[PDB]
């Protein structure tokens, strides 16, 4: 298991534009095109993200280009995060996988704002940030996913992935 499955498969993959969990415009495997409920500003951004006229759809190579640039960029914004990076810079490889996809899902921002999980999952104390964590609107709305990461976090293996 690595990142992109990981998320390939919290994510999915759709090629016409969709809706997310939230009710905004989305594409690819997770892309998100805009927060407003304009389905042309959500069109326009699909064409300036893709560089062509798309019509709402596009292609897998087009959705996974997509999705290397996202990941990408979450990784980055954390290492460039003061209070992400030391803690994502002390956990072990499976682990890093689940703030990446935290990170993806939620954005750099939303994730800061775990202060306190943060700061248990520095210290190693698995349980007790697995508690914590599950204290939040991100579980309570995306609680399927929500608890696979929390596993990822608490046991440090992929068996929630399987
Ligand atoms: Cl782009
Ligand atoms: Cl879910």
């Amino acid at each position: 298991m690595n990142i992109f499955e990981m998320l390939r498969i919290d994510e999915g993959l759709r090629l016409k534009i969709y809706k997310d969990t939230e009710g905004y415009y989305t594409i690819g495997i997770g892309h998100l095109l805009t927060k407003s409920p304009s389905l042309n500003a959500a069109k326009s951004e699909l064409d300036k993200a893709i560089g062509r006229n798309c019509n709402g759809v596009i292609t897998k190579d087009e959705a996974e280009k997509l999705f290397n640039q996202d990941v990408d960029a979450a990784v980055r914004g954390i290492l460039r995060n003061a209070k992400l990076k030391p803690v994502y810079d002390s956990l072990d490889a499976v682990r890093r996988c689940a703030a990446i996809n935290q990170v993806f899902q939620m954005g750099e921002t939303g994730v800061a704002g775990f202060t306190n999980s943060l700061r248990m999952l520095q210290q190693k104390r698995w349980d007790e940030a697995a508690v914590n964590l599950a204290k939040s609107r991100w579980y309570n709305q995306t609680p399927n996913r929500a608890k696979r990461v929390i596993t990822t976090f608490r046991t440090g293996t992929w068996d929630a992935y399987k």
